[PDB]
């Protein structure tokens, strides 16, 4: 069996397999190329990717996502004890060590979080083999640009426990790089940029690379800043607007608010490629029909404060990486929100104009290099 790429992401995950000099993006089931990193436990069963995730608005407690967040780290944390302020799933200590509790066939059951990544890396692993028609075995797996060697080695555990042979970690930005080609020797040294958002994390990494040899001179970004926050902005504005039209508030009703964030999340998307998008909810709150829409503008304009943000960690990367503007050779997109019109041009218009790269899917980026990776690696 060929060895795979796979991205192990903190809300999405994809698989790719390089084959005839070509790298090919596997999609899932439901035909998706990238699966939600959600693992959901029921009285029946375990479910995984899209299955969970399209349940998470019923089964809150037992519903698992973040687990990159916690993979490789200690209860102690600062990181753990933030976080799991926000996360509507147990986490207990266990000697040091952090898990997630949930209830599984009516016993109470816990897991260390490089389990739960098992579990998604499984998923992964028979999207591939369903795809090859033959067992996936080796892989690369990636890991983001600040992981530790705690991280990074919990990471390489849930490969293990999945069934898959590591032939390596590489991180997730030099993923990136190599999907482009931007690993090749051109005898000279060469900066380049790599903007990640994703879904839940944002990420700015310049790396160095002569004779072929990479050298991450500098990174940034925010942990805590992704597509999530675009839609909660969208839910905040759509809330208000259920109100002054039926001076009711939905606020309450973790349901009617979680099916909303669901229909936002997917008109956000469409703004990327239209300028206006409708919601058509049947029954939000009561017998309700939640029918409106919103255009790109609007979106923007309810976002404009975090886009905008997302420059100060670019300046930082520059003058922590001593570089100036002009000096950065290649600029590549990273991450699913990387493909709103908005955060494009400002980018451009921070770099004067200079292209960008953006022809793969930057959702898919990561994945595609990690694909390429592995086949020089076997
Ligand atoms: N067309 C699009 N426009 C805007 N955001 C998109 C689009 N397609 C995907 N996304 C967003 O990308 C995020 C997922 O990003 P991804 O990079 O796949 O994840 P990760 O951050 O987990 O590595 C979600 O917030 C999703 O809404
Ligand atoms: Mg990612």
């Amino acid at each position: 069996g060929p060895a795979v790429g796979i991205d192990l992401g903190t809300t999405y995950s994809c698989v790719g397999v390089f084959q005839h000099g070509k790298v090919e993006i596997i999609a899932n089931d439901q035909g998706n190329r990238t699966t939600p990193s959600y693992v959901a436990f029921t009285d029946t069963e375990r479910l995984i990717g899209d299955a969970a995730k399209n349940q998470v608005a019923m089964n809150p407690t037992n519903t698992v996502f973040d687990a990159k967040r916690l993979i490789g780290r200690r209860f102690d944390d600062a990181v753990v004890q933030s976080d799991m302020k926000h996360w509507p799933f147990m986490v207990v200590n266990d000697a040091g060590r952090p898990k997630v509790q949930v209830e599984y066939k009516g016993e109470t059951k816990s897991f260390y979080p490089e389990e739960v990544s098992s579990m998604v890396l499984t998923k992964m692993k028979e999207i591939a083999e369903a795809y090859l028609g033959k067992t996936v075995t080796n892989a690369v797996v990636t890991v983001p640009a600040y992981f530790n060697d705690s991280q990074r080695q919990a990471t390489k555990d849930a490969g293990t426990i999945a069934g898959l042979n590591v032939l390596r970690i590489i991180n997730e930005p030099t993923a990136a790089a190599i999907a482009y080609g931007l690993d090749k020797k051109v005898g000279a040294e060469r900066n380049v940029l790599i903007f990640d958002l994703g879904g839940g994390t944002f990420n700015v990494s310049i790396l160095t690379i002569e004779d072929g040899i990479f050298e991450v001179k500098s990174t940034a970004g925010d942990t805590h800043l992704g597509g999530e926050d675009f839609d909660n902005r969208m839910v905040n504005h759509f809330i208000a607007e259920f109100k002054r039209k039926h001076k009711k508030d939905i606020s309450e009703n973790k349901r009617a608010v979680r099916r909303l964030r669901t229909a936002c999340e997917r008109a956000k998307r469409t703004l990327s490629s239209s300028t206006q998008a409708s919601i058509e909810i049947d029954s939000l709150y009561e017998g309700i029909d939640f029918y409106t829409s919103i255009t790109r503008a609007r979106f923007e304009e309810l976002n404009a404060d975090l886009f905008r943000g997302t420059l100060d960690p670019v300046e930082k990367a520059l003058r922590d990486a001593k570089l100036d503007k002009s000096q950065i050779h290649d600029i590549v997109l990273v991450g699913g929100s990387t493909r709103i019109p908005k955060i494009q041009k400002l980018l451009q218009d921070f770099f004067n104009g200079k292209e960008l790269n953006k022809s793969i899917n930057p959702d898919e980026a990561v994945a595609y290099g990690a694909a390429v990776q592995a086949a020089i690696l076997s």
